[PDB]
């Protein structure tokens, strides 16, 4: 972040040809992008989304209506361009990458697939540690690797996506843990809800004060959630603007944040998911969602949908000032 | 609007590879787009926004902090690409056309400008009829002409924009007259507030039974507002998805709706303006705003920012179904 650029950008903003605060929330977004890129007139282009996929042992708790096999079937769907993320990406000038860090089952070699399976799904987080600290570290590096490939190929904006049946439970556990919240706050039918909350509570019961973020993630998180933390850390270190998607993706962002506080300066909330716990995550991060379309899919869809808005926000500072355009002021 | 397609699209949506209702409000948008185009798999591309500009005699009532000259100066800004609308259009693959139906002062010939000045601004709507029915007709037709060129040049979705100092007062008067609302509901320093409400009340007082929508608009509206109705009427007849911008633009759409009841089915609310009366207009139209960014600028900015969302929505139906992708269900 460039303090000087921000100040210069703030001055220009106050001189652009539009009434004060007429572009609402987008004005703040533009100023942040200016400081982030160190340019008074920021500019975004081709974007990229790295969808991290992995399975969860907690599916044994009956926390999902879908069979575990859906995770792998969806990854194939991604590679063939039939998922929602593929379609939104086409409409948002965003490249799509897929990362396998823990899907149950073999996947074929494919141009858009990065195969770094750490293990065939995590252990049941309700009965014990989802993974070992070493496996967590491997997932983290995998996420960083994927992100680095996206960046190397020209990504100017980076978002993360998630795919994993039952990852909302793991997301809830990681969130409740990192934000010191109760199950009921991160888990919003009746009996499935019962299983999810109890699953989260049991997982939290294994934790204790003084634990590092990655240690907590390895205990109650998911492999793709840790990989997502890696995706964001790599993007952050690259100096790129980062876009948040839904609940599971944001949980991964919270992990990255706890590992690097300054990362929050590069975060932009793409949307507000229907997932109740998403609100708490955003408030903790002090971020306002750009979109609110009652989305509840994940895959990085909400993040990708917001990219055009971020590009538009950056262009605001490209507007003419009253002096440049010869426009009279109040 | 094809009911058969709407039904077929609704069926495909329910079978796409994602949880039911997982894509929230965008699913309804997709279905409407499919029905409008008469294709289960709608496709959108280049968009266009026609920004109608004209001055208002009501500025004499002290209803704006900006001098009247700003309308003409902003039109020049549009032609030089320094306005917010130009920046947003760049990020949303949307052509920008400007239509002068009543700006005070001369403008240079320009390929992106349609010069159809009806008169140098309207008369003061608080003291008498803003324009004659004959002038309103010319403004309406100028709007159709500009929209037709946008369409002839390839627009697949159409939005209207407004530029006119003091037009929120004319928009309030027209809205109140068409919807039968009081000045208090449509109008939003306190002294300015008060004079705007009085201006609106005065205009309404001149109305009487037996007046056609065009006669009403001529009496209390603005030239660009009537032109905006023409833009939407032309887009409606061309069978295109139409996108609403802010308060003044939506006032123009209400006029078009009153002249053509079925036009409402082609409308999409781009965003929710900070202008108090905007929500009332959208409620009267029964439309849900896609964006809510606290924008209060106009120019068609909100509508243009929503175009990428409309394109994304159309692509949803291009996703693979469970059966097509070989994904198990739940
Ligand atoms: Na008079």
């Amino acid at each position: 972040m460039d303090p000087e650029v921000f100040a210069q950008a703030r001055l220009r903003m106050d001189q652009l040809t539009k009434p004060p605060r007429a572009l609402g929330y987008l004005e703040e977004v533009a100023l942040r992008l200016a400081a982030l890129q160190g340019r008074v007139k920021p500019e975004l282009g081709r974007g990229a989304v790295v969808v991290a996929a992995a399975d969860h042992g907690v599916v044994a708790e009956g926390v999902s209506a879908y069979p575990q096999e859906v995770t792998r079937q969806m990854v194939l769907n991604f590679l063939r361009g039939g998922a929602a993320i593929n379609q939104f990406a086409l409409a948002a000038d965003c490249a799509v990458y897929v990362l396998d860090v823990g899907v149950v089952g073999e996947l074929p070699d494919h141009p858009g697939l990065l195969k770094r399976k750490v293990r065939p799904g995590t252990a049941n987080l309700a009965q014990g540690p989802a993974m070992t600290p070493e496996e967590a570290e491997r997932a983290l590096l995998a996420g960083r690797e994927a992100a680095r490939r996206a960046i190397a190929e020209g990504a100017t904006l980076l978002a993360a996506g998630d795919m994993g049946i039952g990852n909302t439970t793991a997301a809830a556990a990681l969130t409740a843990a990192l934000l010191g919240l109760p199950p009921e706050a991160v888990v919003g039918g009746e009996e499935g809800l019962r299983r999810k909350r109890q699953a989260v509570a049991r997982a939290l019961a294994r934790l204790h004060p003084g634990m590092g973020p990655l240690e907590v993630a390895a205990e109650v998180g998911g492999l793709e959630l840790v990989a997502i933390a890696g995706i964001y850390l790599e993007g952050y270190e690259a100096g790129l603007p980062l876009v948040l998607d839904g609940f599971p993706v944001t949980a991964g962002a919270l992990l990255a944040w706890k590992m690097a506080p300054g990362l929050r300066d590069h975060l932009f909330a793409g949307h507000l998911s229907r997932e109740p716990g998403h609100r708490h995550q955003l408030e903790a991060l002090g971020l306002r969602p750009l979109l609110d379309l009652d989305l509840a899919l994940g895959e990085g869809t909400g993040a990708v949908l917001a990219m055009p808005l971020l590009r538009a926000a950056a262009r605001i500072l490209h507007m003419a000032t009253f002096q440049e355009a010869g426009v009279s002021r109040g």
